[PDB]
């Protein structure tokens, strides 16, 4: 087992990683900004290193400072969590070059998945179903670009190869808007990623977001741990996630899961990963792969019993996966509601001091958060302050427990989305299940 690790993150996920480390007897190093001295995981960590001032550029994105922290404490590995540097291939490369273990895949694999065009090409080669598309970058020849759109058939969507997560894209419904749509996507990608490469896909009107969780070790084992539906979104940010995805049969699960696991073997994947699919009319279409552990990982843990963070750490130490595919079984159902410190009318972050706090409890209730009474949510970071995860023997029980748990949850002193989450739980289309990626913004606009 890894002797000591740097937790290169903050808030709920840093606490999540800390708990996993403690369970495995791994010593913890909490690197934190000057604004995060009183984070719960920092207070619980074996060692702490302040790596810079509040702004993320000088702290949680500060590569030299994070690596120096690992050096000075005699740590052997770095867990990047999600966000920040978790998908930064240059960071992973530096970590390994500096002699530390990066908890994640090889840097080359991170780089591959950050290149949406080359990632699609690899998955298609591996036998994973992808969206009908350009199968390559679009050039400057508008005759060729029109020809690609015709072959695919309108409507189409232009996407940035350096983008992802709903960022950097526009829908084209005919020839008249094609040139400008390509030009604008190119410009925005250049400004945001210094990478103007763009590609084209068939536009799917009302798909669901269904993603497959994988784990792969260094012994050549690769498994899939069912799927999650993450369709409930505002401005491409997930609000509610659940596992398994409603309407997905064991046959479909097996079909798509086996292809994801096979792809992992082909590409030499290692660690946790997520294959994102658009799912429409009974068909899966690969769009992107995330290499990090994700925000929504706990719903998968609830239905499989697999502790995914502990698996990441076991994998990094050189241990094989603790479970085989034939030992992975979907049981029950889990729902996650993201708790955000946000204004209900503007949806802008609403930081400040929590005055009263009470977490829900009970059978099937899981609370993932660093927050406590008297804790100040800083303005410098993401609005998500907690995750409420409820499990039941079926979806209806999971939702019932979520409703009860949300009513027990007290967070005073700051504005939160608890009331919105309650509304969603009570929404008759959500209760039916299988709402598409556009549902929430439509519901709120009505
Ligand atoms: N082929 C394809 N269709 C839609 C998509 C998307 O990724 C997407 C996601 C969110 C919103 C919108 Br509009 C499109 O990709
Ligand atoms: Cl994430």
């Amino acid at each position: 087992m890894l002797d000591k690790i740097v937790i290169a993150n903050r808030g709920e996920i840093a606490l999540r990683i800390l708990r996993a480390c403690k369970e495995l007897g791994i010593k913890t190093v909490a690197v934190h900004s000057s604004a995060d001295r009183d984070l719960k995981h920092v207070l619980l960590a074996d060692e702490t290193v302040c790596i810079g001032p509040a702004p993320s550029v000088k702290s949680y994105l500060n590569i030299p400072a994070i690596i120096s922290a690992a050096e000075i404490t005699g740590a052997v590995a770095i867990h990047p969590g999600y966000g920040f540097l978790s998908e930064n291939a240059n960071f992973a490369e530096q970590v390994e070059r500096s002699g530390f273990i990066f908890i994640g895949p090889k840097a080359e694999t991170i780089r591959l998945m950050g290149d949406k065009v080359s990632a699609i090409a690899a998955m298609k080669k591996a036998g994973v179903p992808c969206v009908p598309g350009s199968d390559g970058p679009l050039g400057d020849d508008m005759d060729k670009n029109r020809a690609i759109a015709k072959r695919i058939g309108y409507p189409v969507i232009i996407k940035a190869s350096g983008g992802g997560g709903g960022r950097g894209m526009r829908v084209v419904r005919g020839d008249a808007e094609l040139a400008q749509s390509i030009s604008m996507t190119r410009a925005e990608a250049k400004a945001a990623f210094s990478n103007d490469m763009v590609y084209m896909e068939k536009y799917l009107e009302n798909p669901r977001h269904v993603e497959i969780q994988v784990l792969a070790d260094g012994q050549g084992n690769a498994i899939y741990l069912a799927e999650r539906d993450c369709s409930m979104q505002r401005r491409h940010q997930k609000v509610v996630e659940e596992a398994p995805a409603p309407g997905i049969t064991p046959e479909l699960r097996r079909y798509i899961g086996e292809r994801c696991a096979k792809a992992c073997v082909d590409i030499g994947y290692r660690g946790a990963g997520t294959f994102e699919f658009l799912f429409e009319n009974g068909e899966f279409y690969f769009i992107e792969m995330n290499t990090r552990i994700q925000v929504e990982h706990p719903v998968t843990e609830m239905i499989t019993g697999v502790d995914l963070i502990k698996e990441q750490l076991r994998i990094a130490a050189g241990q094989p996966l603790s479970i085989k595919q034939e030992e992975v079984h979907v049981r029950g159902h889990a729902v996650e509601c993201r708790i955000n410190a946000e204004d209900p009318n503007t949806f802008l972050p609403s930081p400040g001091k929590i005055t009263r706090f009470h977490a829900p409890g009970g059978f099937g209730v899981r609370w993932e958060s660093h927050i406590y009474a008297g804790y100040t949510v800083p303005p410098y970071y993401d609005s998500m302050i907690g995750k409420l995860i409820c499990y039941g023997e079926n979806r209806d029980v999971a939702i019932a427990r979520m409703k009860n748990a949300l009513q027990e949850l007290i967070i005073d002193g700051i504005k939160t989305n608890v009331d919105l989450q309650i509304r969603i739980m009570n929404d008759e289309n959500f209760q039916h299940g299988g709402t598409n990626i556009h549902y929430l913004e439509k519901k709120l606009g009505l």
